[PDB]
């Protein structure tokens, strides 16, 4: 079946808990595979040790820039960027996992977890999974955001990997 992966998240060096994500490899296999491998770190790089650098309450929590830690960086397992696979899955509500980008066909490693329905991103960002467990952790992360996206605590993915 579809992969299950996890992110263990600290805020200011203390654990918040675990976010478990189902990756919809049946719908977006290339996008799911990228995220899966970045969680395990099996290509020699990935999300371990990186941050949620942009968090906006009542919108989303963004992470995945493991090269520049500020929204400008990241890379995929395929190369620096890869195409929009499809827009079949929609930003239906809280817990949606979707790719951040800088316009069409600029997926790398950055991603966000929605804390509300973000319908205006449908057709612009590739949705590829959702939160199975740990929305409480996501709400904690969200609470450390701001309108500007600047976080008020340092939010770090201390560990990540694949459960199945
Ligand atoms: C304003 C900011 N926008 N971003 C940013 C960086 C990568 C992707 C995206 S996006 N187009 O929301 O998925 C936003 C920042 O990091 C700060």
């Amino acid at each position: 079946g579809n992969p299950l992966v996890y992110l263990d998240v600290d805020a200011n060096g203390k654990p918040l808990g675990r976010v478990v994500l189902e990756l919809k490899a049946d719908v977006v296999p290339k996008t799911a595979e990228n995220f899966r491998a970045l969680c395990t770190g099996e290509k020699g790089f990935g999300y371990k040790g990186s941050t949620f650098h942009r968090v906006i309450p009542s919108f989303m929590c963004q992470a995945g820039d493991f090269t520049n830690h500020n929204g400008t960086g990241g890379k995929s397992i395929y190369g620096s960027r890869f195409p929009d696979e499809n827009f079949t899955l929609k930003h239906v509500g809280p817990g949606v996992l979707s790719m951040a980008n800088a316009g069409p066909n600029t997926n790398g490693s950055q991603f966000f977890i929605c804390t509300i329905k973000t319908d205006w991103l449908d057709g612009k960002h590739v949705v590829f999974g959702h939160v199975i467990e740990g929305m409480d952790v996501v709400k904690k992360i969200e609470s450390f955001g701001s309108k500007s996206g600047r976080t008020s605590k340092k939010i770090v993915i201390t560990d990540c990997g694949q459960l199945s």
